[PDB]
């Protein structure tokens, strides 16, 4: 709510995030599923899990540098890990930490590249945890630029690091306010359709048998989605995905924010916008953890921190922590 890149945004978009996180961990589903138990939360009984952990060390490494410091970032992201490995990291990428823990690591790109047989993990780790860097930059040019390198830590494949410019593209637009769903769609379209036709990009998504442009494909698709009637469950699952895989996750998380902007019949009219991004978010299944948390990133950003509920906010691990770190970003880096 009020100006892009206000404070309001700025809280609500971290709130949003660890919103989905913690309320989608539950169900790591059925409308009616769902519905039930958000019941429930109308202190700090909602544990976050590692896409809140590795956002947090995220901003933190941002506020300590005032910069983006590969080095610093790295080793938060090691000590997170180090401190708390339980919160659910991915099976492949421990193995960048334990790297990145050994003393004598002194190129701090190098473990994720040696991931998967050398082709990188496109793993949506690197998309989980970037919001930090939509609120710390505020040009196109610089979030793509950190979006990129912050995810290049432990995503080492253009199909990782692509889905984590993707999710920062859309938090960078949510904040920025008032939009149709069509065209805030258009704009990360063009974007993607620019970076998708990187070489790197290409061979990187054939080799795997792929599209070619499988960001911008999606993208697609989630216009059609949102011209197409009765659109279910299954079919968003089935075009878009809800998987680990940043590309099983990342178009989906923005779907479900626009294709929330506005009522739905089957979801109870006293649920604001943010609060129905993430029921329908958690109701596809999957990763619902990740792709809430994205979606509710990009929402908290457009509606701010009037709609995040108090009931809801109050229930998650960390959330005055999260506050804190969203006020001191604007301080910071948007200099209020
Ligand atoms: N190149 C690849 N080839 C085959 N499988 C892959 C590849 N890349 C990733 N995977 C599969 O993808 C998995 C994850 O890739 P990882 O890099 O370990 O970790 P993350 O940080 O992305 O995990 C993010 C999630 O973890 C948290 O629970 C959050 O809630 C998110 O849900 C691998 O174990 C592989 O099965
Ligand atoms: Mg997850």
């Amino acid at each position: 709510a009020g100006a892009a890149r206000s404070l309001s945004r700025f809280r609500g978009c971290l709130a949003g995030a660890l919103l989905g996180d913690c309320v989608g961990s539950f169900y790591e589903v059925d409308l009616t599923s769902v519905l039930r138990h958000v019941q429930s939360l109308e202190t700090e009984a909602l544990y976050y899990t590692a896409d809140t952990a590795m956002a947090r060390a995220l901003v933190q490494s941002l506020l300590a540098k005032e910069a983006f410091d590969e080095v610093d970032m790295a080793h938060r992201f090691a000590q997170e890990y180090k401190k708390d490995p339980d919160r659910g990291y991915g099976a492949g990428v421990v193995t960048v930490f334990k790297k990145l823990l050994n003393p004598k690591c002194r190129d701090v790109f190098e473990p994720a590249r040696a991931q998967f047989n050398g082709k990188g993990s496109y793993g949506n780790g690197g998309a989980m945890r970037v919001a930090g860097i939509s609120l710390a930059y505020s040009s196109v040019q610089d979030v793509q630029k950190f979006a990129r390198l912050s995810a290049q830590l432990t995503h080492a494949s253009s199909l990782g690091y692509n889905g984590a410019i993707l999710q920062a593209l859309a938090v960078h637009l949510a904040l920025q306010g008032e939009s149709s769903s069509e065209h805030f769609l258009k704009q990360l379209l063009g974007h993607m359709e620019d970076l998708e036709g990187d070489a790197q990009s290409v061979l990187d998504a054939r080799e795997l048998g792929m599209e070619e442009r499988p960001y911008s494909s999606r993208l697609k698709k989630i216009g059609e989605l949102l011209d197409q009637a009765s659109v279910t469950r299954e079919e968003v699952v089935s075009e878009l995905g809800n998987g680990i895989a940043a590309f099983e996750s990342v178009p989906t998380a923005i779907y479900c924010f626009l294709r929330c902007m506005e009522p739905d019949p089957e979801i109870p009219s006293a649920f604001n916008s943010l609060q129905r991004t993430l029921i329908y978010s958690i109701s596809l299944g999957g990763d619902t953890d990740t792709i809430a948390t994205m979606a509710g990133a990009i929402a908290g950003a457009y509606y701010g921190m009037d709609q995040v509920p108090e009931s809801w906010q109050q229930s998650c691990e960390g959330y005055e922590e999260t506050d804190i770190l969203a006020q001191s970003l604007h301080r910071v880096f948007q200099k209020s």
